[PDB]
């Protein structure tokens, strides 16, 4: 009934998730490839009757809002200056809600 | 890659448990552990967000373990039933999951809070 999410490659259920991202050589990173790398890593579903019903997590926005918390700005094509680490609070909502607190790891900054 | 399910909450079992009444002469019928059993859990193999039922043999795997028992059953499916026993059901994959089972029967239990 409840909204879960899901290793995208075992399909077991999850609670806590970590990715990391690698920023350019100057310290950058993109939007659109922490979106990629945590979506492709985890999933929200609504378990029903033997299947599995996916739901659209608000990966992009929890991205930005994350960033915004933690005052580093993003431009209008989706570029910042990475931290370390920021904590992306991925939700995704029910048909009839489910947060996934994402730990986002930028591993190469000098 | 073959796992077994809770029906109803859909997470992930290793070992199963399951709880079926005796008739006033302490007799089980084989129909009555399977529809225990497969009502709370089924087989799937999980693979691109979704799952894919795989059959158990659940009935096979009854008969097995009461014969491993030495208990006979009679044609109609009843036996006379010990207290407790392991059933390992299992499914096989297409690209292969064995659940075992407590099966018990509480009201020949040896003890209990009744008086
Ligand atoms: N931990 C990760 O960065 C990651 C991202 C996507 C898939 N698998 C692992």
């Amino acid at each position: 009934g409840n909204v879960n999410f899901y290793d995208v490659t075992s399909g077991a259920t999850v609670t806590n998730g970590a990715v990391s991202v690698n920023a350019d050589n100057q310290g950058q990173v993109n939007v659109a490839n922490v979106v990629a790398a945590i979506n492709s890593k985890y999933f929200a579903a609504q378990y029903a009757d033997k299947k599995l019903n996916t739901r659209t997590a608000n990966t992009e926005d929890a991205i930005k809002a994350a960033l915004k918390d933690q005052k580093i700005d993003v431009n209008s094509v989706g570029y910042f200056k990475a931290p370390h680490t920021f904590t992306v609070n991925v939700k995704a909502t029910s048909n009839t809600s489910a947060t996934l607190p994402v730990v986002v790891t930028v591993p190469n900054l000098e």
